[PDB]
């Protein structure tokens, strides 16, 4: 079936839509000033270690907040990450930090600060290599065509408002939402972003038993898309209706991967979401039969009111209440 044809009316309000999600500038530029100050006081402690942004605070796809997450990596074979921790919490006191909390989320210890210069707050962990890692593939797909971040905030704005982006209640994480829009975009004709992963490399890390390779000179590929003239409302019509009445969800798995569609029959997955370098991670494992249920009408919803609405920006965020 074929897109409307006033679909361009509506590319200026959700370009409008975009800018107003992302973080504003003098927020970033806080976030940097107190990034700078943290890695210089752990590189006194620790010339070693390497601080880290990770999560929606720096992969180019987080909605405005005061708030950051941060990885202190350093290697060796004997890391006791409470007792780096402990420490870290009396330099941050030592340093006139306010508010340093010990946490802790599911076992995993966590240092918590208040910058008083900034308002920011930031949440330290020790050796969560693998979410920089993570990060760091969407950062680098968000330099090759602007269309990402776009899609993705709007994509991620309409599952906060429609309800449909809490795990706990079956649905899905914005990092799920993330990677379905690189995978969609990966998937058109001509493409807007392609494979990284099928590339020939220039970056390879090992987390663990996971080996981490793609191709991150992503400054080559800025032109990459320039073949495909869909626009912002085409795209966001188009990622719905995907999910709507395309997707075979008994039968394929989305593989930012391998920029493809994979079998699922080989190998709870109801909406299958493959984790690119955790390939044995199904971000969709959260759904459930029920659930699953409110995500197609909710992406049904979605596909009609972008092909019929008159005015689809707005009806398609209208918040679901309850």
């Amino acid at each position: 079936m074929a897109c409307r044809n006033d679909i361009h009316r509506y590319d200026a309000t959700f370009i409008a839509i975009y800018k107003s999600l992302i973080p504003a500038e003098e927020e970033l530029e806080k976030q940097r000033q107190l990034m700078a100050h943290l890695e210089n006081l752990v590189a006194k402690e620790w010339p070693h270690a390497k601080l880290y942004l990770y999560g929606s605070c720096a992969n180019s796809f987080g909605f405005p907040k005061s708030d950051i997450d941060v990885c202190l990596a350093i290697e060796g074979d004997d890391i006791n990450k409470s007792e780096m921790l402990l420490k870290l919490a009396e330099i941050l006191e030592s340093d006139n930090l306010q508010n340093v909390q010990a946490l802790t989320r599911a076992r995993v210890p966590i240092v918590k600060l208040m910058d008083p210069v900034t308002g920011i707050s930031c949440a330290i962990c020790i050796n969560n290599v693998l979410a920089v890692v993570n990060t760091k593939l969407l950062r680098d797909y968000a330099q090759i065509d602007v269309r990402l971040r776009q899609l993705a905030f709007i994509v991620k704005h309409w599952a906060k408002s429609r309800r449909v982006n809490e795990t706990y209640q079956g649905t899905l994480s914005s990092y799920a939402y993330v990677l379905m829009c690189i995978h969609f975009l990966q998937q058109r004709r001509p493409p807007i972003l392609p494979c990284l992963q099928e590339m020939e490399p220039t970056y390879s890390v090992r987390v663990d038993n996971i080996r981490c390779t793609y191709f991150d000179n992503v400054d080559r590929l800025r032109n990459f898309g320039s073949n495909n003239r869909e626009t912002i409302a085409e795209l966001v019509w188009g990622f719905f209706n995907y999910w709507a009445y395309a997707h075979d969800y008994a039968y394929n798995v989305v593989s930012v991967r391998t920029g493809s569609i994979l079998g699922k029959r080989e190998k709870r997955h109801l909406i299958c979401i493959e984790d690119p370098f955790e390939t044995s991670h199904d971000l969709g494992r959260v759904v459930d039969k029920f659930s699953i249920r409110v995500l197609r009408e909710e992406f049904e919803r979605a596909a009609r009111i972008m092909h019929q609405d008159p005015n689809p920006c707005a009806k398609l965020l209208e918040p679901y209440i309850p």
